[PDB]
DNA sequence: ATTACCGGGCTCTGCCATCTTA
DNA sequence: TAAGATGGCAGAGCCCGGTAAT
């Protein structure tokens, strides 16, 4: 009824909220006012609250008992209200897209029993909140699948493989198994990878690779192959390269290319680059910036030791002084 | 004194499709 | 019989510095 009037004064973007969830507005009763007070209660700015309601209107259909309970459960993981408020601003949907607090609490219990610690749970909640709106079964599925792969490979105790992979890759429990499986079969195929190496890779330097959408790695890698073949690198050199620094897969196609090009526009050979993969850690912006400083001081670059382009500001700025 | 090796920090959606639900 | 509740999906890097090595 007076719904819209409320929202409007709250700062809500109604037109957008209607597009997202028309249903919420065909509701006789809604608790948009209790919500405002609750979030105001817990530190939330007036503008955050508007923003949160504008992205997930169904949030206003929650009761103060319900909100206070779920909030309280989050506080079993995170230590401050501020932490929580920030997670909610970044990702409203994780807090509000379920009202099933028993599941949440069973979810938390389960995650503990899998041998995860609180520090790890706080890390999931912080960096992959959507985990805690996952159904218990869902988190079960993923965890079970990881154990059943910890075993399908050399690994002794999956109950520890699982912990490693999560510390490294918190967002894992909010990937589908369709996705994660496809990413393993991809690394396994693409690099004729034994059971153990593949294992190490996936817990370590290539952990995030499992988070890529369908065909994203196949496509990103394909492009790496093409871009490096075009410059006289053999397949082996390409593979040695990516395996030595798998995260280069995560880069979007054009960023990898743009990145290679700026480097070579300077007489930096492709040999220099692939033998020092980490120089690609830098943003193009940072590279370019440094490249200027260094061509300025009469550096060559074709003959320089370019590992410095990816050194911390501290160790880079220092070496630069000396070059004057 | 100076570089290499290598792993850690930080990482936190927003939309649609398909069920349940009451 | 129309909402809620759930699952799934496209999208995709940069910087730091402890410590071994020279």
């Amino acid at each position: 009824e007076d719904l819209l009037k409320n929202l409007l004064t709250m700062g809500v973007d109604i037109d957008m909220a209607r597009k997202r969830q028309p249903g919420v507005f065909h509701r006789m009763i809604t608790n948009e006012q209790d919500l405002k007070m609750f979030l105001l209660s817990k530190g939330a700015s007036k503008e955050v609250i508007a923003s949160i309601i504008s992205r997930y209107p169904r949030a206003i259909t929650r009761t103060p008992e319900n909100l206070s309970k779920r909030w309280d459960l989050w506080r079993k993981i995170v230590t401050s209200d501020l932490e929580i408020v920030n997670i909610l601003e970044a990702s409203p949907e994780s807090f509000f897209r379920s009202n099933n607090n028993l599941n949440l609490e069973n979810n938390i219990k389960f995650l503990y029993s899998v041998g995860l610690t609180r520090k790890c749970l706080c890390r999931l909640l912080t960096n992959a909140p959507r985990t805690f709106s996952n159904s218990l079964d869902l988190n079960k599925q993923m965890v079970e699948f990881l154990q059943a792969a910890g075993l399908s490979l050399g690994h002794n105790d999956p109950a520890d493989f699982v912990r490693k992979i999560i510390f490294k890759n918190p967002a894992i429990l909010i990937q589908s198994t369709k996705r994660v499986k496809a990413n393993i079969e991809f690394l396994r195929s693409t690099f004729n990878l034994n059971s153990e190496e593949l294992l190490v890779l996936i817990c370590g330097p290539g952990a995030e690779i499992l988070d890529l959408s369908n065909d994203a790695a196949r496509r990103s890698y394909a492009n790496i192959k093409e871009k490096l073949f075009s410059l006289g690198c053999t397949e082996e050199e390409v593979q040695k390269f990516v395996l030595s620094y798998p995260d280069v897969i995560f880069l979007a196609e054009k960023k990898f290319n743009d990145k290679i090009d700026c480097l070579m526009e300077e007489n930096i050979s492709i040999s220099q680059i692939i033998e020092n993969p980490r120089v690609l850690d830098s943003s193009i912006s940072t590279l370019k910036s440094r490249i200027k400083e260094l061509v300025n001081a009469g550096c060559n670059l074709s003959t320089l030791n370019i590992t410095l382009l990816s050194w911390s500001k501290k160790r880079y700025e220092a070496k630069l002084k000396k070059l004057s």
